[PDB]
């Protein structure tokens, strides 16, 4: 397949992007609590909803969330501001809660089996979200760091054969704080670095100019 792009909502951020997140990658964003990667999310969420003429795939989504962060009313705010019909995005959005990082691990089995009954429609999936993909990971082997990159890296294994074997964008969230950070290493296909500025502005750069862009009721917005 050729590579698609989901655009981010943010003509800036999709620059410094070359137009948008690439289907057949994962994109790694990590920085601060409160630096808006959920934010991004939700925006992305939407945004791959839309034909490719307006910056989408007219694709669906799979959210997979461990930390009760997905807001249904923060896309329906989005979704009427992007000028579509909130009730049809959220019916193309599968969500699930991961209970702990087994269960995570098994999310993503189960994600392929719906990617597969949608994958000749037209409604594929073109997205799956993870947030945060780390969390669970690092309560659950404090103390026990080898452990946790190796189960870590067969899970942003499955992540990657999911989206090169399926055309699908993958979009994962990490926080990254005081001391903190082996972010995800290597191992995402692109590391975005995300990060508050003054008067509540966001600033991206990439990781291996910088994007600012605004969390308004369009998601995010240059
Ligand atoms: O209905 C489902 C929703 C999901 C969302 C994310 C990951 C896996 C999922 C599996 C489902 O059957």
């Amino acid at each position: 397949a050729t590579i698609g792009r989901i655009s981010t909502g943010s003509k800036s951020l999709d620059k410094l992007l070359g137009g948008g997140i690439e289907t057949q990658a994962i994109t790694e964003v990590f920085g601060e609590f409160g630096s808006g990667k959920t934010q991004l999310a939700h925006t992305l969420a939407v945004m791959v909803q839309l034909p490719p003429e307006e910056g989408g795939l007219n694709g669906s989504v799979m959210w997979i969330d461990t930390e009760n962060t997905f807001r249904p009313e923060r896309i329906r705010e989005i979704a009427q501001n992007r000028g579509l019909d909130p009730d049809e995005v959220l019916k193309h959005i599968a969500y699930a809660r991961a209970f702990n990082s087994n269960h995570q691990m098994l999310l993503v089995q189960q994600a392929e089996d719906m990617i597969k009954e949608l994958l000749n429609t037209d409604r594929p999936v073109k997205l799956l979200i993870v947030d945060s993909l780390t969390s669970h990971f690092r309560s659950e082997y404090i103390g026990a760091l080898a452990e946790r990159q190796q189960k870590l890296a067969k899970h942003l294994a499955d992540l990657h054969r999911l989206a090169n074997l399926y055309d699908i964008a993958v979009f994962v969230t990490n926080q990254v704080q005081a001391n903190g950070g082996h972010i995800l290493a290597h191992s995402a296909t692109l590391r975005v670095y995300l990060r508050k500025g003054k008067g509540g502005k966001r600033i991206a750069r990439l990781i291996d100019g910088e994007a600012v862009f605004s969390i308004t009721e369009k998601g995010i917005e240059d």
